[PDB]
């Protein structure tokens, strides 16, 4: 049979009334034949691309049609706590939330998903994910390709594993909260292997990790290159172009990629070095998606500067922050053992070379940072507003892997788990990766986030949060 297309979320924009609507709800999808129930944001599964303007506010009215509570996070918006939707946003089964966003941050692709405490996995695992198109005046004097589904096309890349009767079969045990929860079946915008028709010049690719802890690694099946053009936070000085592209879970990368009459080529992931990631069919390239050109021509240009990044600024007398993740050291060797009797020596390919105790020993706050898992009721501390600081955050002491992201921010990269970052990473990010090393970034908050809503900062690999590697900050 042929590729299914690839499914492209609608492009949503305000109404007369200023409103974009959300409902939360649950209904069915199909993979491979057979039904699963999964949730969606205006639909069954994933959501749509809510499109923003630099300097415009719009009103967002989110309606939780689920029977459990959820909240909404827009993940790298620069927003006040109160609007944040972390684990505090409550929105109760049935009910209606209505938050304003004064969008106020250059253009890029951020993203929204569910921040419940404790359940930020399984929501995200059910299926709720949705994305978000920030323009500005700047970009579109670019004339990058523009055309949404044709040749300016978001891809929102997931890995499920699912029960024998069809259902996603999700848990958060001891296994997981270790190594996170991965799966076998790779979607792409939630189909499997699809083909996308694009016409023939530059095609742009707004490229979303939106697994739970899988780390991904793209490139093409013939070797053309990927022009980077932006990152979490938006465009870069100028393209880089690059052979391979690693993403991190929640990351965000725009890319340009040629598209050529007659050599149709796969977006695919290449094995990571990451525990657990490498089992078949993952321990090869993967595809991910079909580029199958038409013989019709695409305007879009990749010009040769996108934008000004500004100099970073003397690091001297700059407020220094240090946050120490850990892992219960006893959680992360049962974790791991369980992994390596699941899967054995796979398990770890590519990397180099039972009674009940109570409470105090419960994997489900077994994960944290700086001695604590996440308190929502204590933020750990006040950071300053409109202030650069310097955060230090260590993973030193186990091996996984921490995707660190900080909530209300886009910053910049100083170190990179040891390294200064690559060209691609030295621009606007929300995500840094800490694994058995150091990163160090430069943050500023440009908005308030009191107690009662406070700012998250956090390891994007789901299982770790939800285990408490995440702490509250406020600002103001
Ligand atoms: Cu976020
Ligand atoms: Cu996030
Ligand atoms: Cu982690
Ligand atoms: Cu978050």
């Amino acid at each position: 049979a042929e590729r299914p297309t690839l499914p492209i979320p609608d492009l949503l924009t305000t109404d007369a009334r200023n409103r974009i609507q959300l409902t939360i709800g649950a209904g069915q999808s199909t993979f491979g034949g057979k039904t699963a129930t999964t949730w969606g944001y205006n639909g069954n599964l994933l959501g749509p691309a809510v499109k923003l303007q630099r300097g415009k506010a719009v009103t967002v009215d989110i309606y939780n049609q689920l029977t459990e509570e959820t909240t909404l996070h827009w993940h790298g918006l620069e927003v006040p706590g109160e609007v944040d939707g972390g684990p505090q946003g409550i929105i109760p089964p049935g009910g209606k939330r209505s938050v304003t966003l004064n969008v106020d941050q250059p253009a890029a692709t951020c993203w929204f998903h569910p921040h419940q405490h404790g359940k930020t996995g399984r929501q995200v695992a059910m299926g709720l994910a949705g994305l978000v198109v920030i323009e500005d005046d700047e970009i579109l004097k670019l004339m990058l390709p523009k055309q949404w589904g044709i040749d300016d096309v978001p891809v929102i890349v997931q890995d499920k594993k699912f029960s024998a009767d069809g259902q996603i079969d999700y848990q958060l045990d001891v296994m997981t909260a270790a190594v996170g929860w991965f799966g076998d079946t790779l979607l792409t915008n939630g189909a499997i292997y699809p083909q996308h028709a694009a016409p023939r010049g530059w095609l742009r690719l707004r490229l979303l990790n939106g697994c739970n802890a899988r780390s991904l690694n793209f490139a093409t099946s013939d070797n053309r290159p990927l022009y980077v053009i932006a990152s979490d936070g938006g465009l870069l000085p100028e393209p880089v172009k690059v052979s391979e592209l690693p993403v991190l879970m929640g990351e965000r990368f725009e890319v340009l990629v040629e598209v050529n009459d007659n050599k149709p080529f796969d977006l695919v992931t290449l094995p990571v070095s990451q525990m657990g990631m490498a089992i078949a069919p993952f321990d090869k390239p993967h595809p991910v998606m079909r580029i199958q050109p038409i013989a019709i021509s695409a305007s879009g240009a990749l010009p040769d500067t996108l934008s000004s990044l500004p100099a970073l600024p003397s690091l001297e007398g700059l407020t220094v922050r240090k946050l120490q993740l850990s892992m219960d050291p006893m959680l992360d060797m049962m974790g791991m053992q369980m992994l390596m009797e699941k899967y054995g020596d796979q398990a770890m390919a590519g990397m180099d070379h039972h009674m009940n105790h109570g409470g105090k020993f419960d994997f489900h706050h077994a994960n944290k940072i700086n001695g604590q898992a996440f308190d929502m009721n204590k933020p750990m501390f006040a950071a300053a507003k409109g202030q650069y600081e310097r955060w230090v955050i260590s993973g030193v002491g186990d091996m996984m892997l921490h995707p660190f992201h900080i909530h209300g921010t886009q910053f910049r990269i100083l170190s990179e788990n040891g390294k200064p970052p690559a060209a691609h990473r030295a621009g606007w990010k929300d995500t840094v990766k800490v694994e058995g090393n150091v990163s160090e970034v430069l943050v500023k908050f440009n908005h308030d986030a009191p107690k009662e809503h406070a700012y998250m900062a956090h390891c994007h690999l789901l299982e770790h949060e939800d285990t408490g590697m995440m702490l509250g900050f406020t600002v103001g």
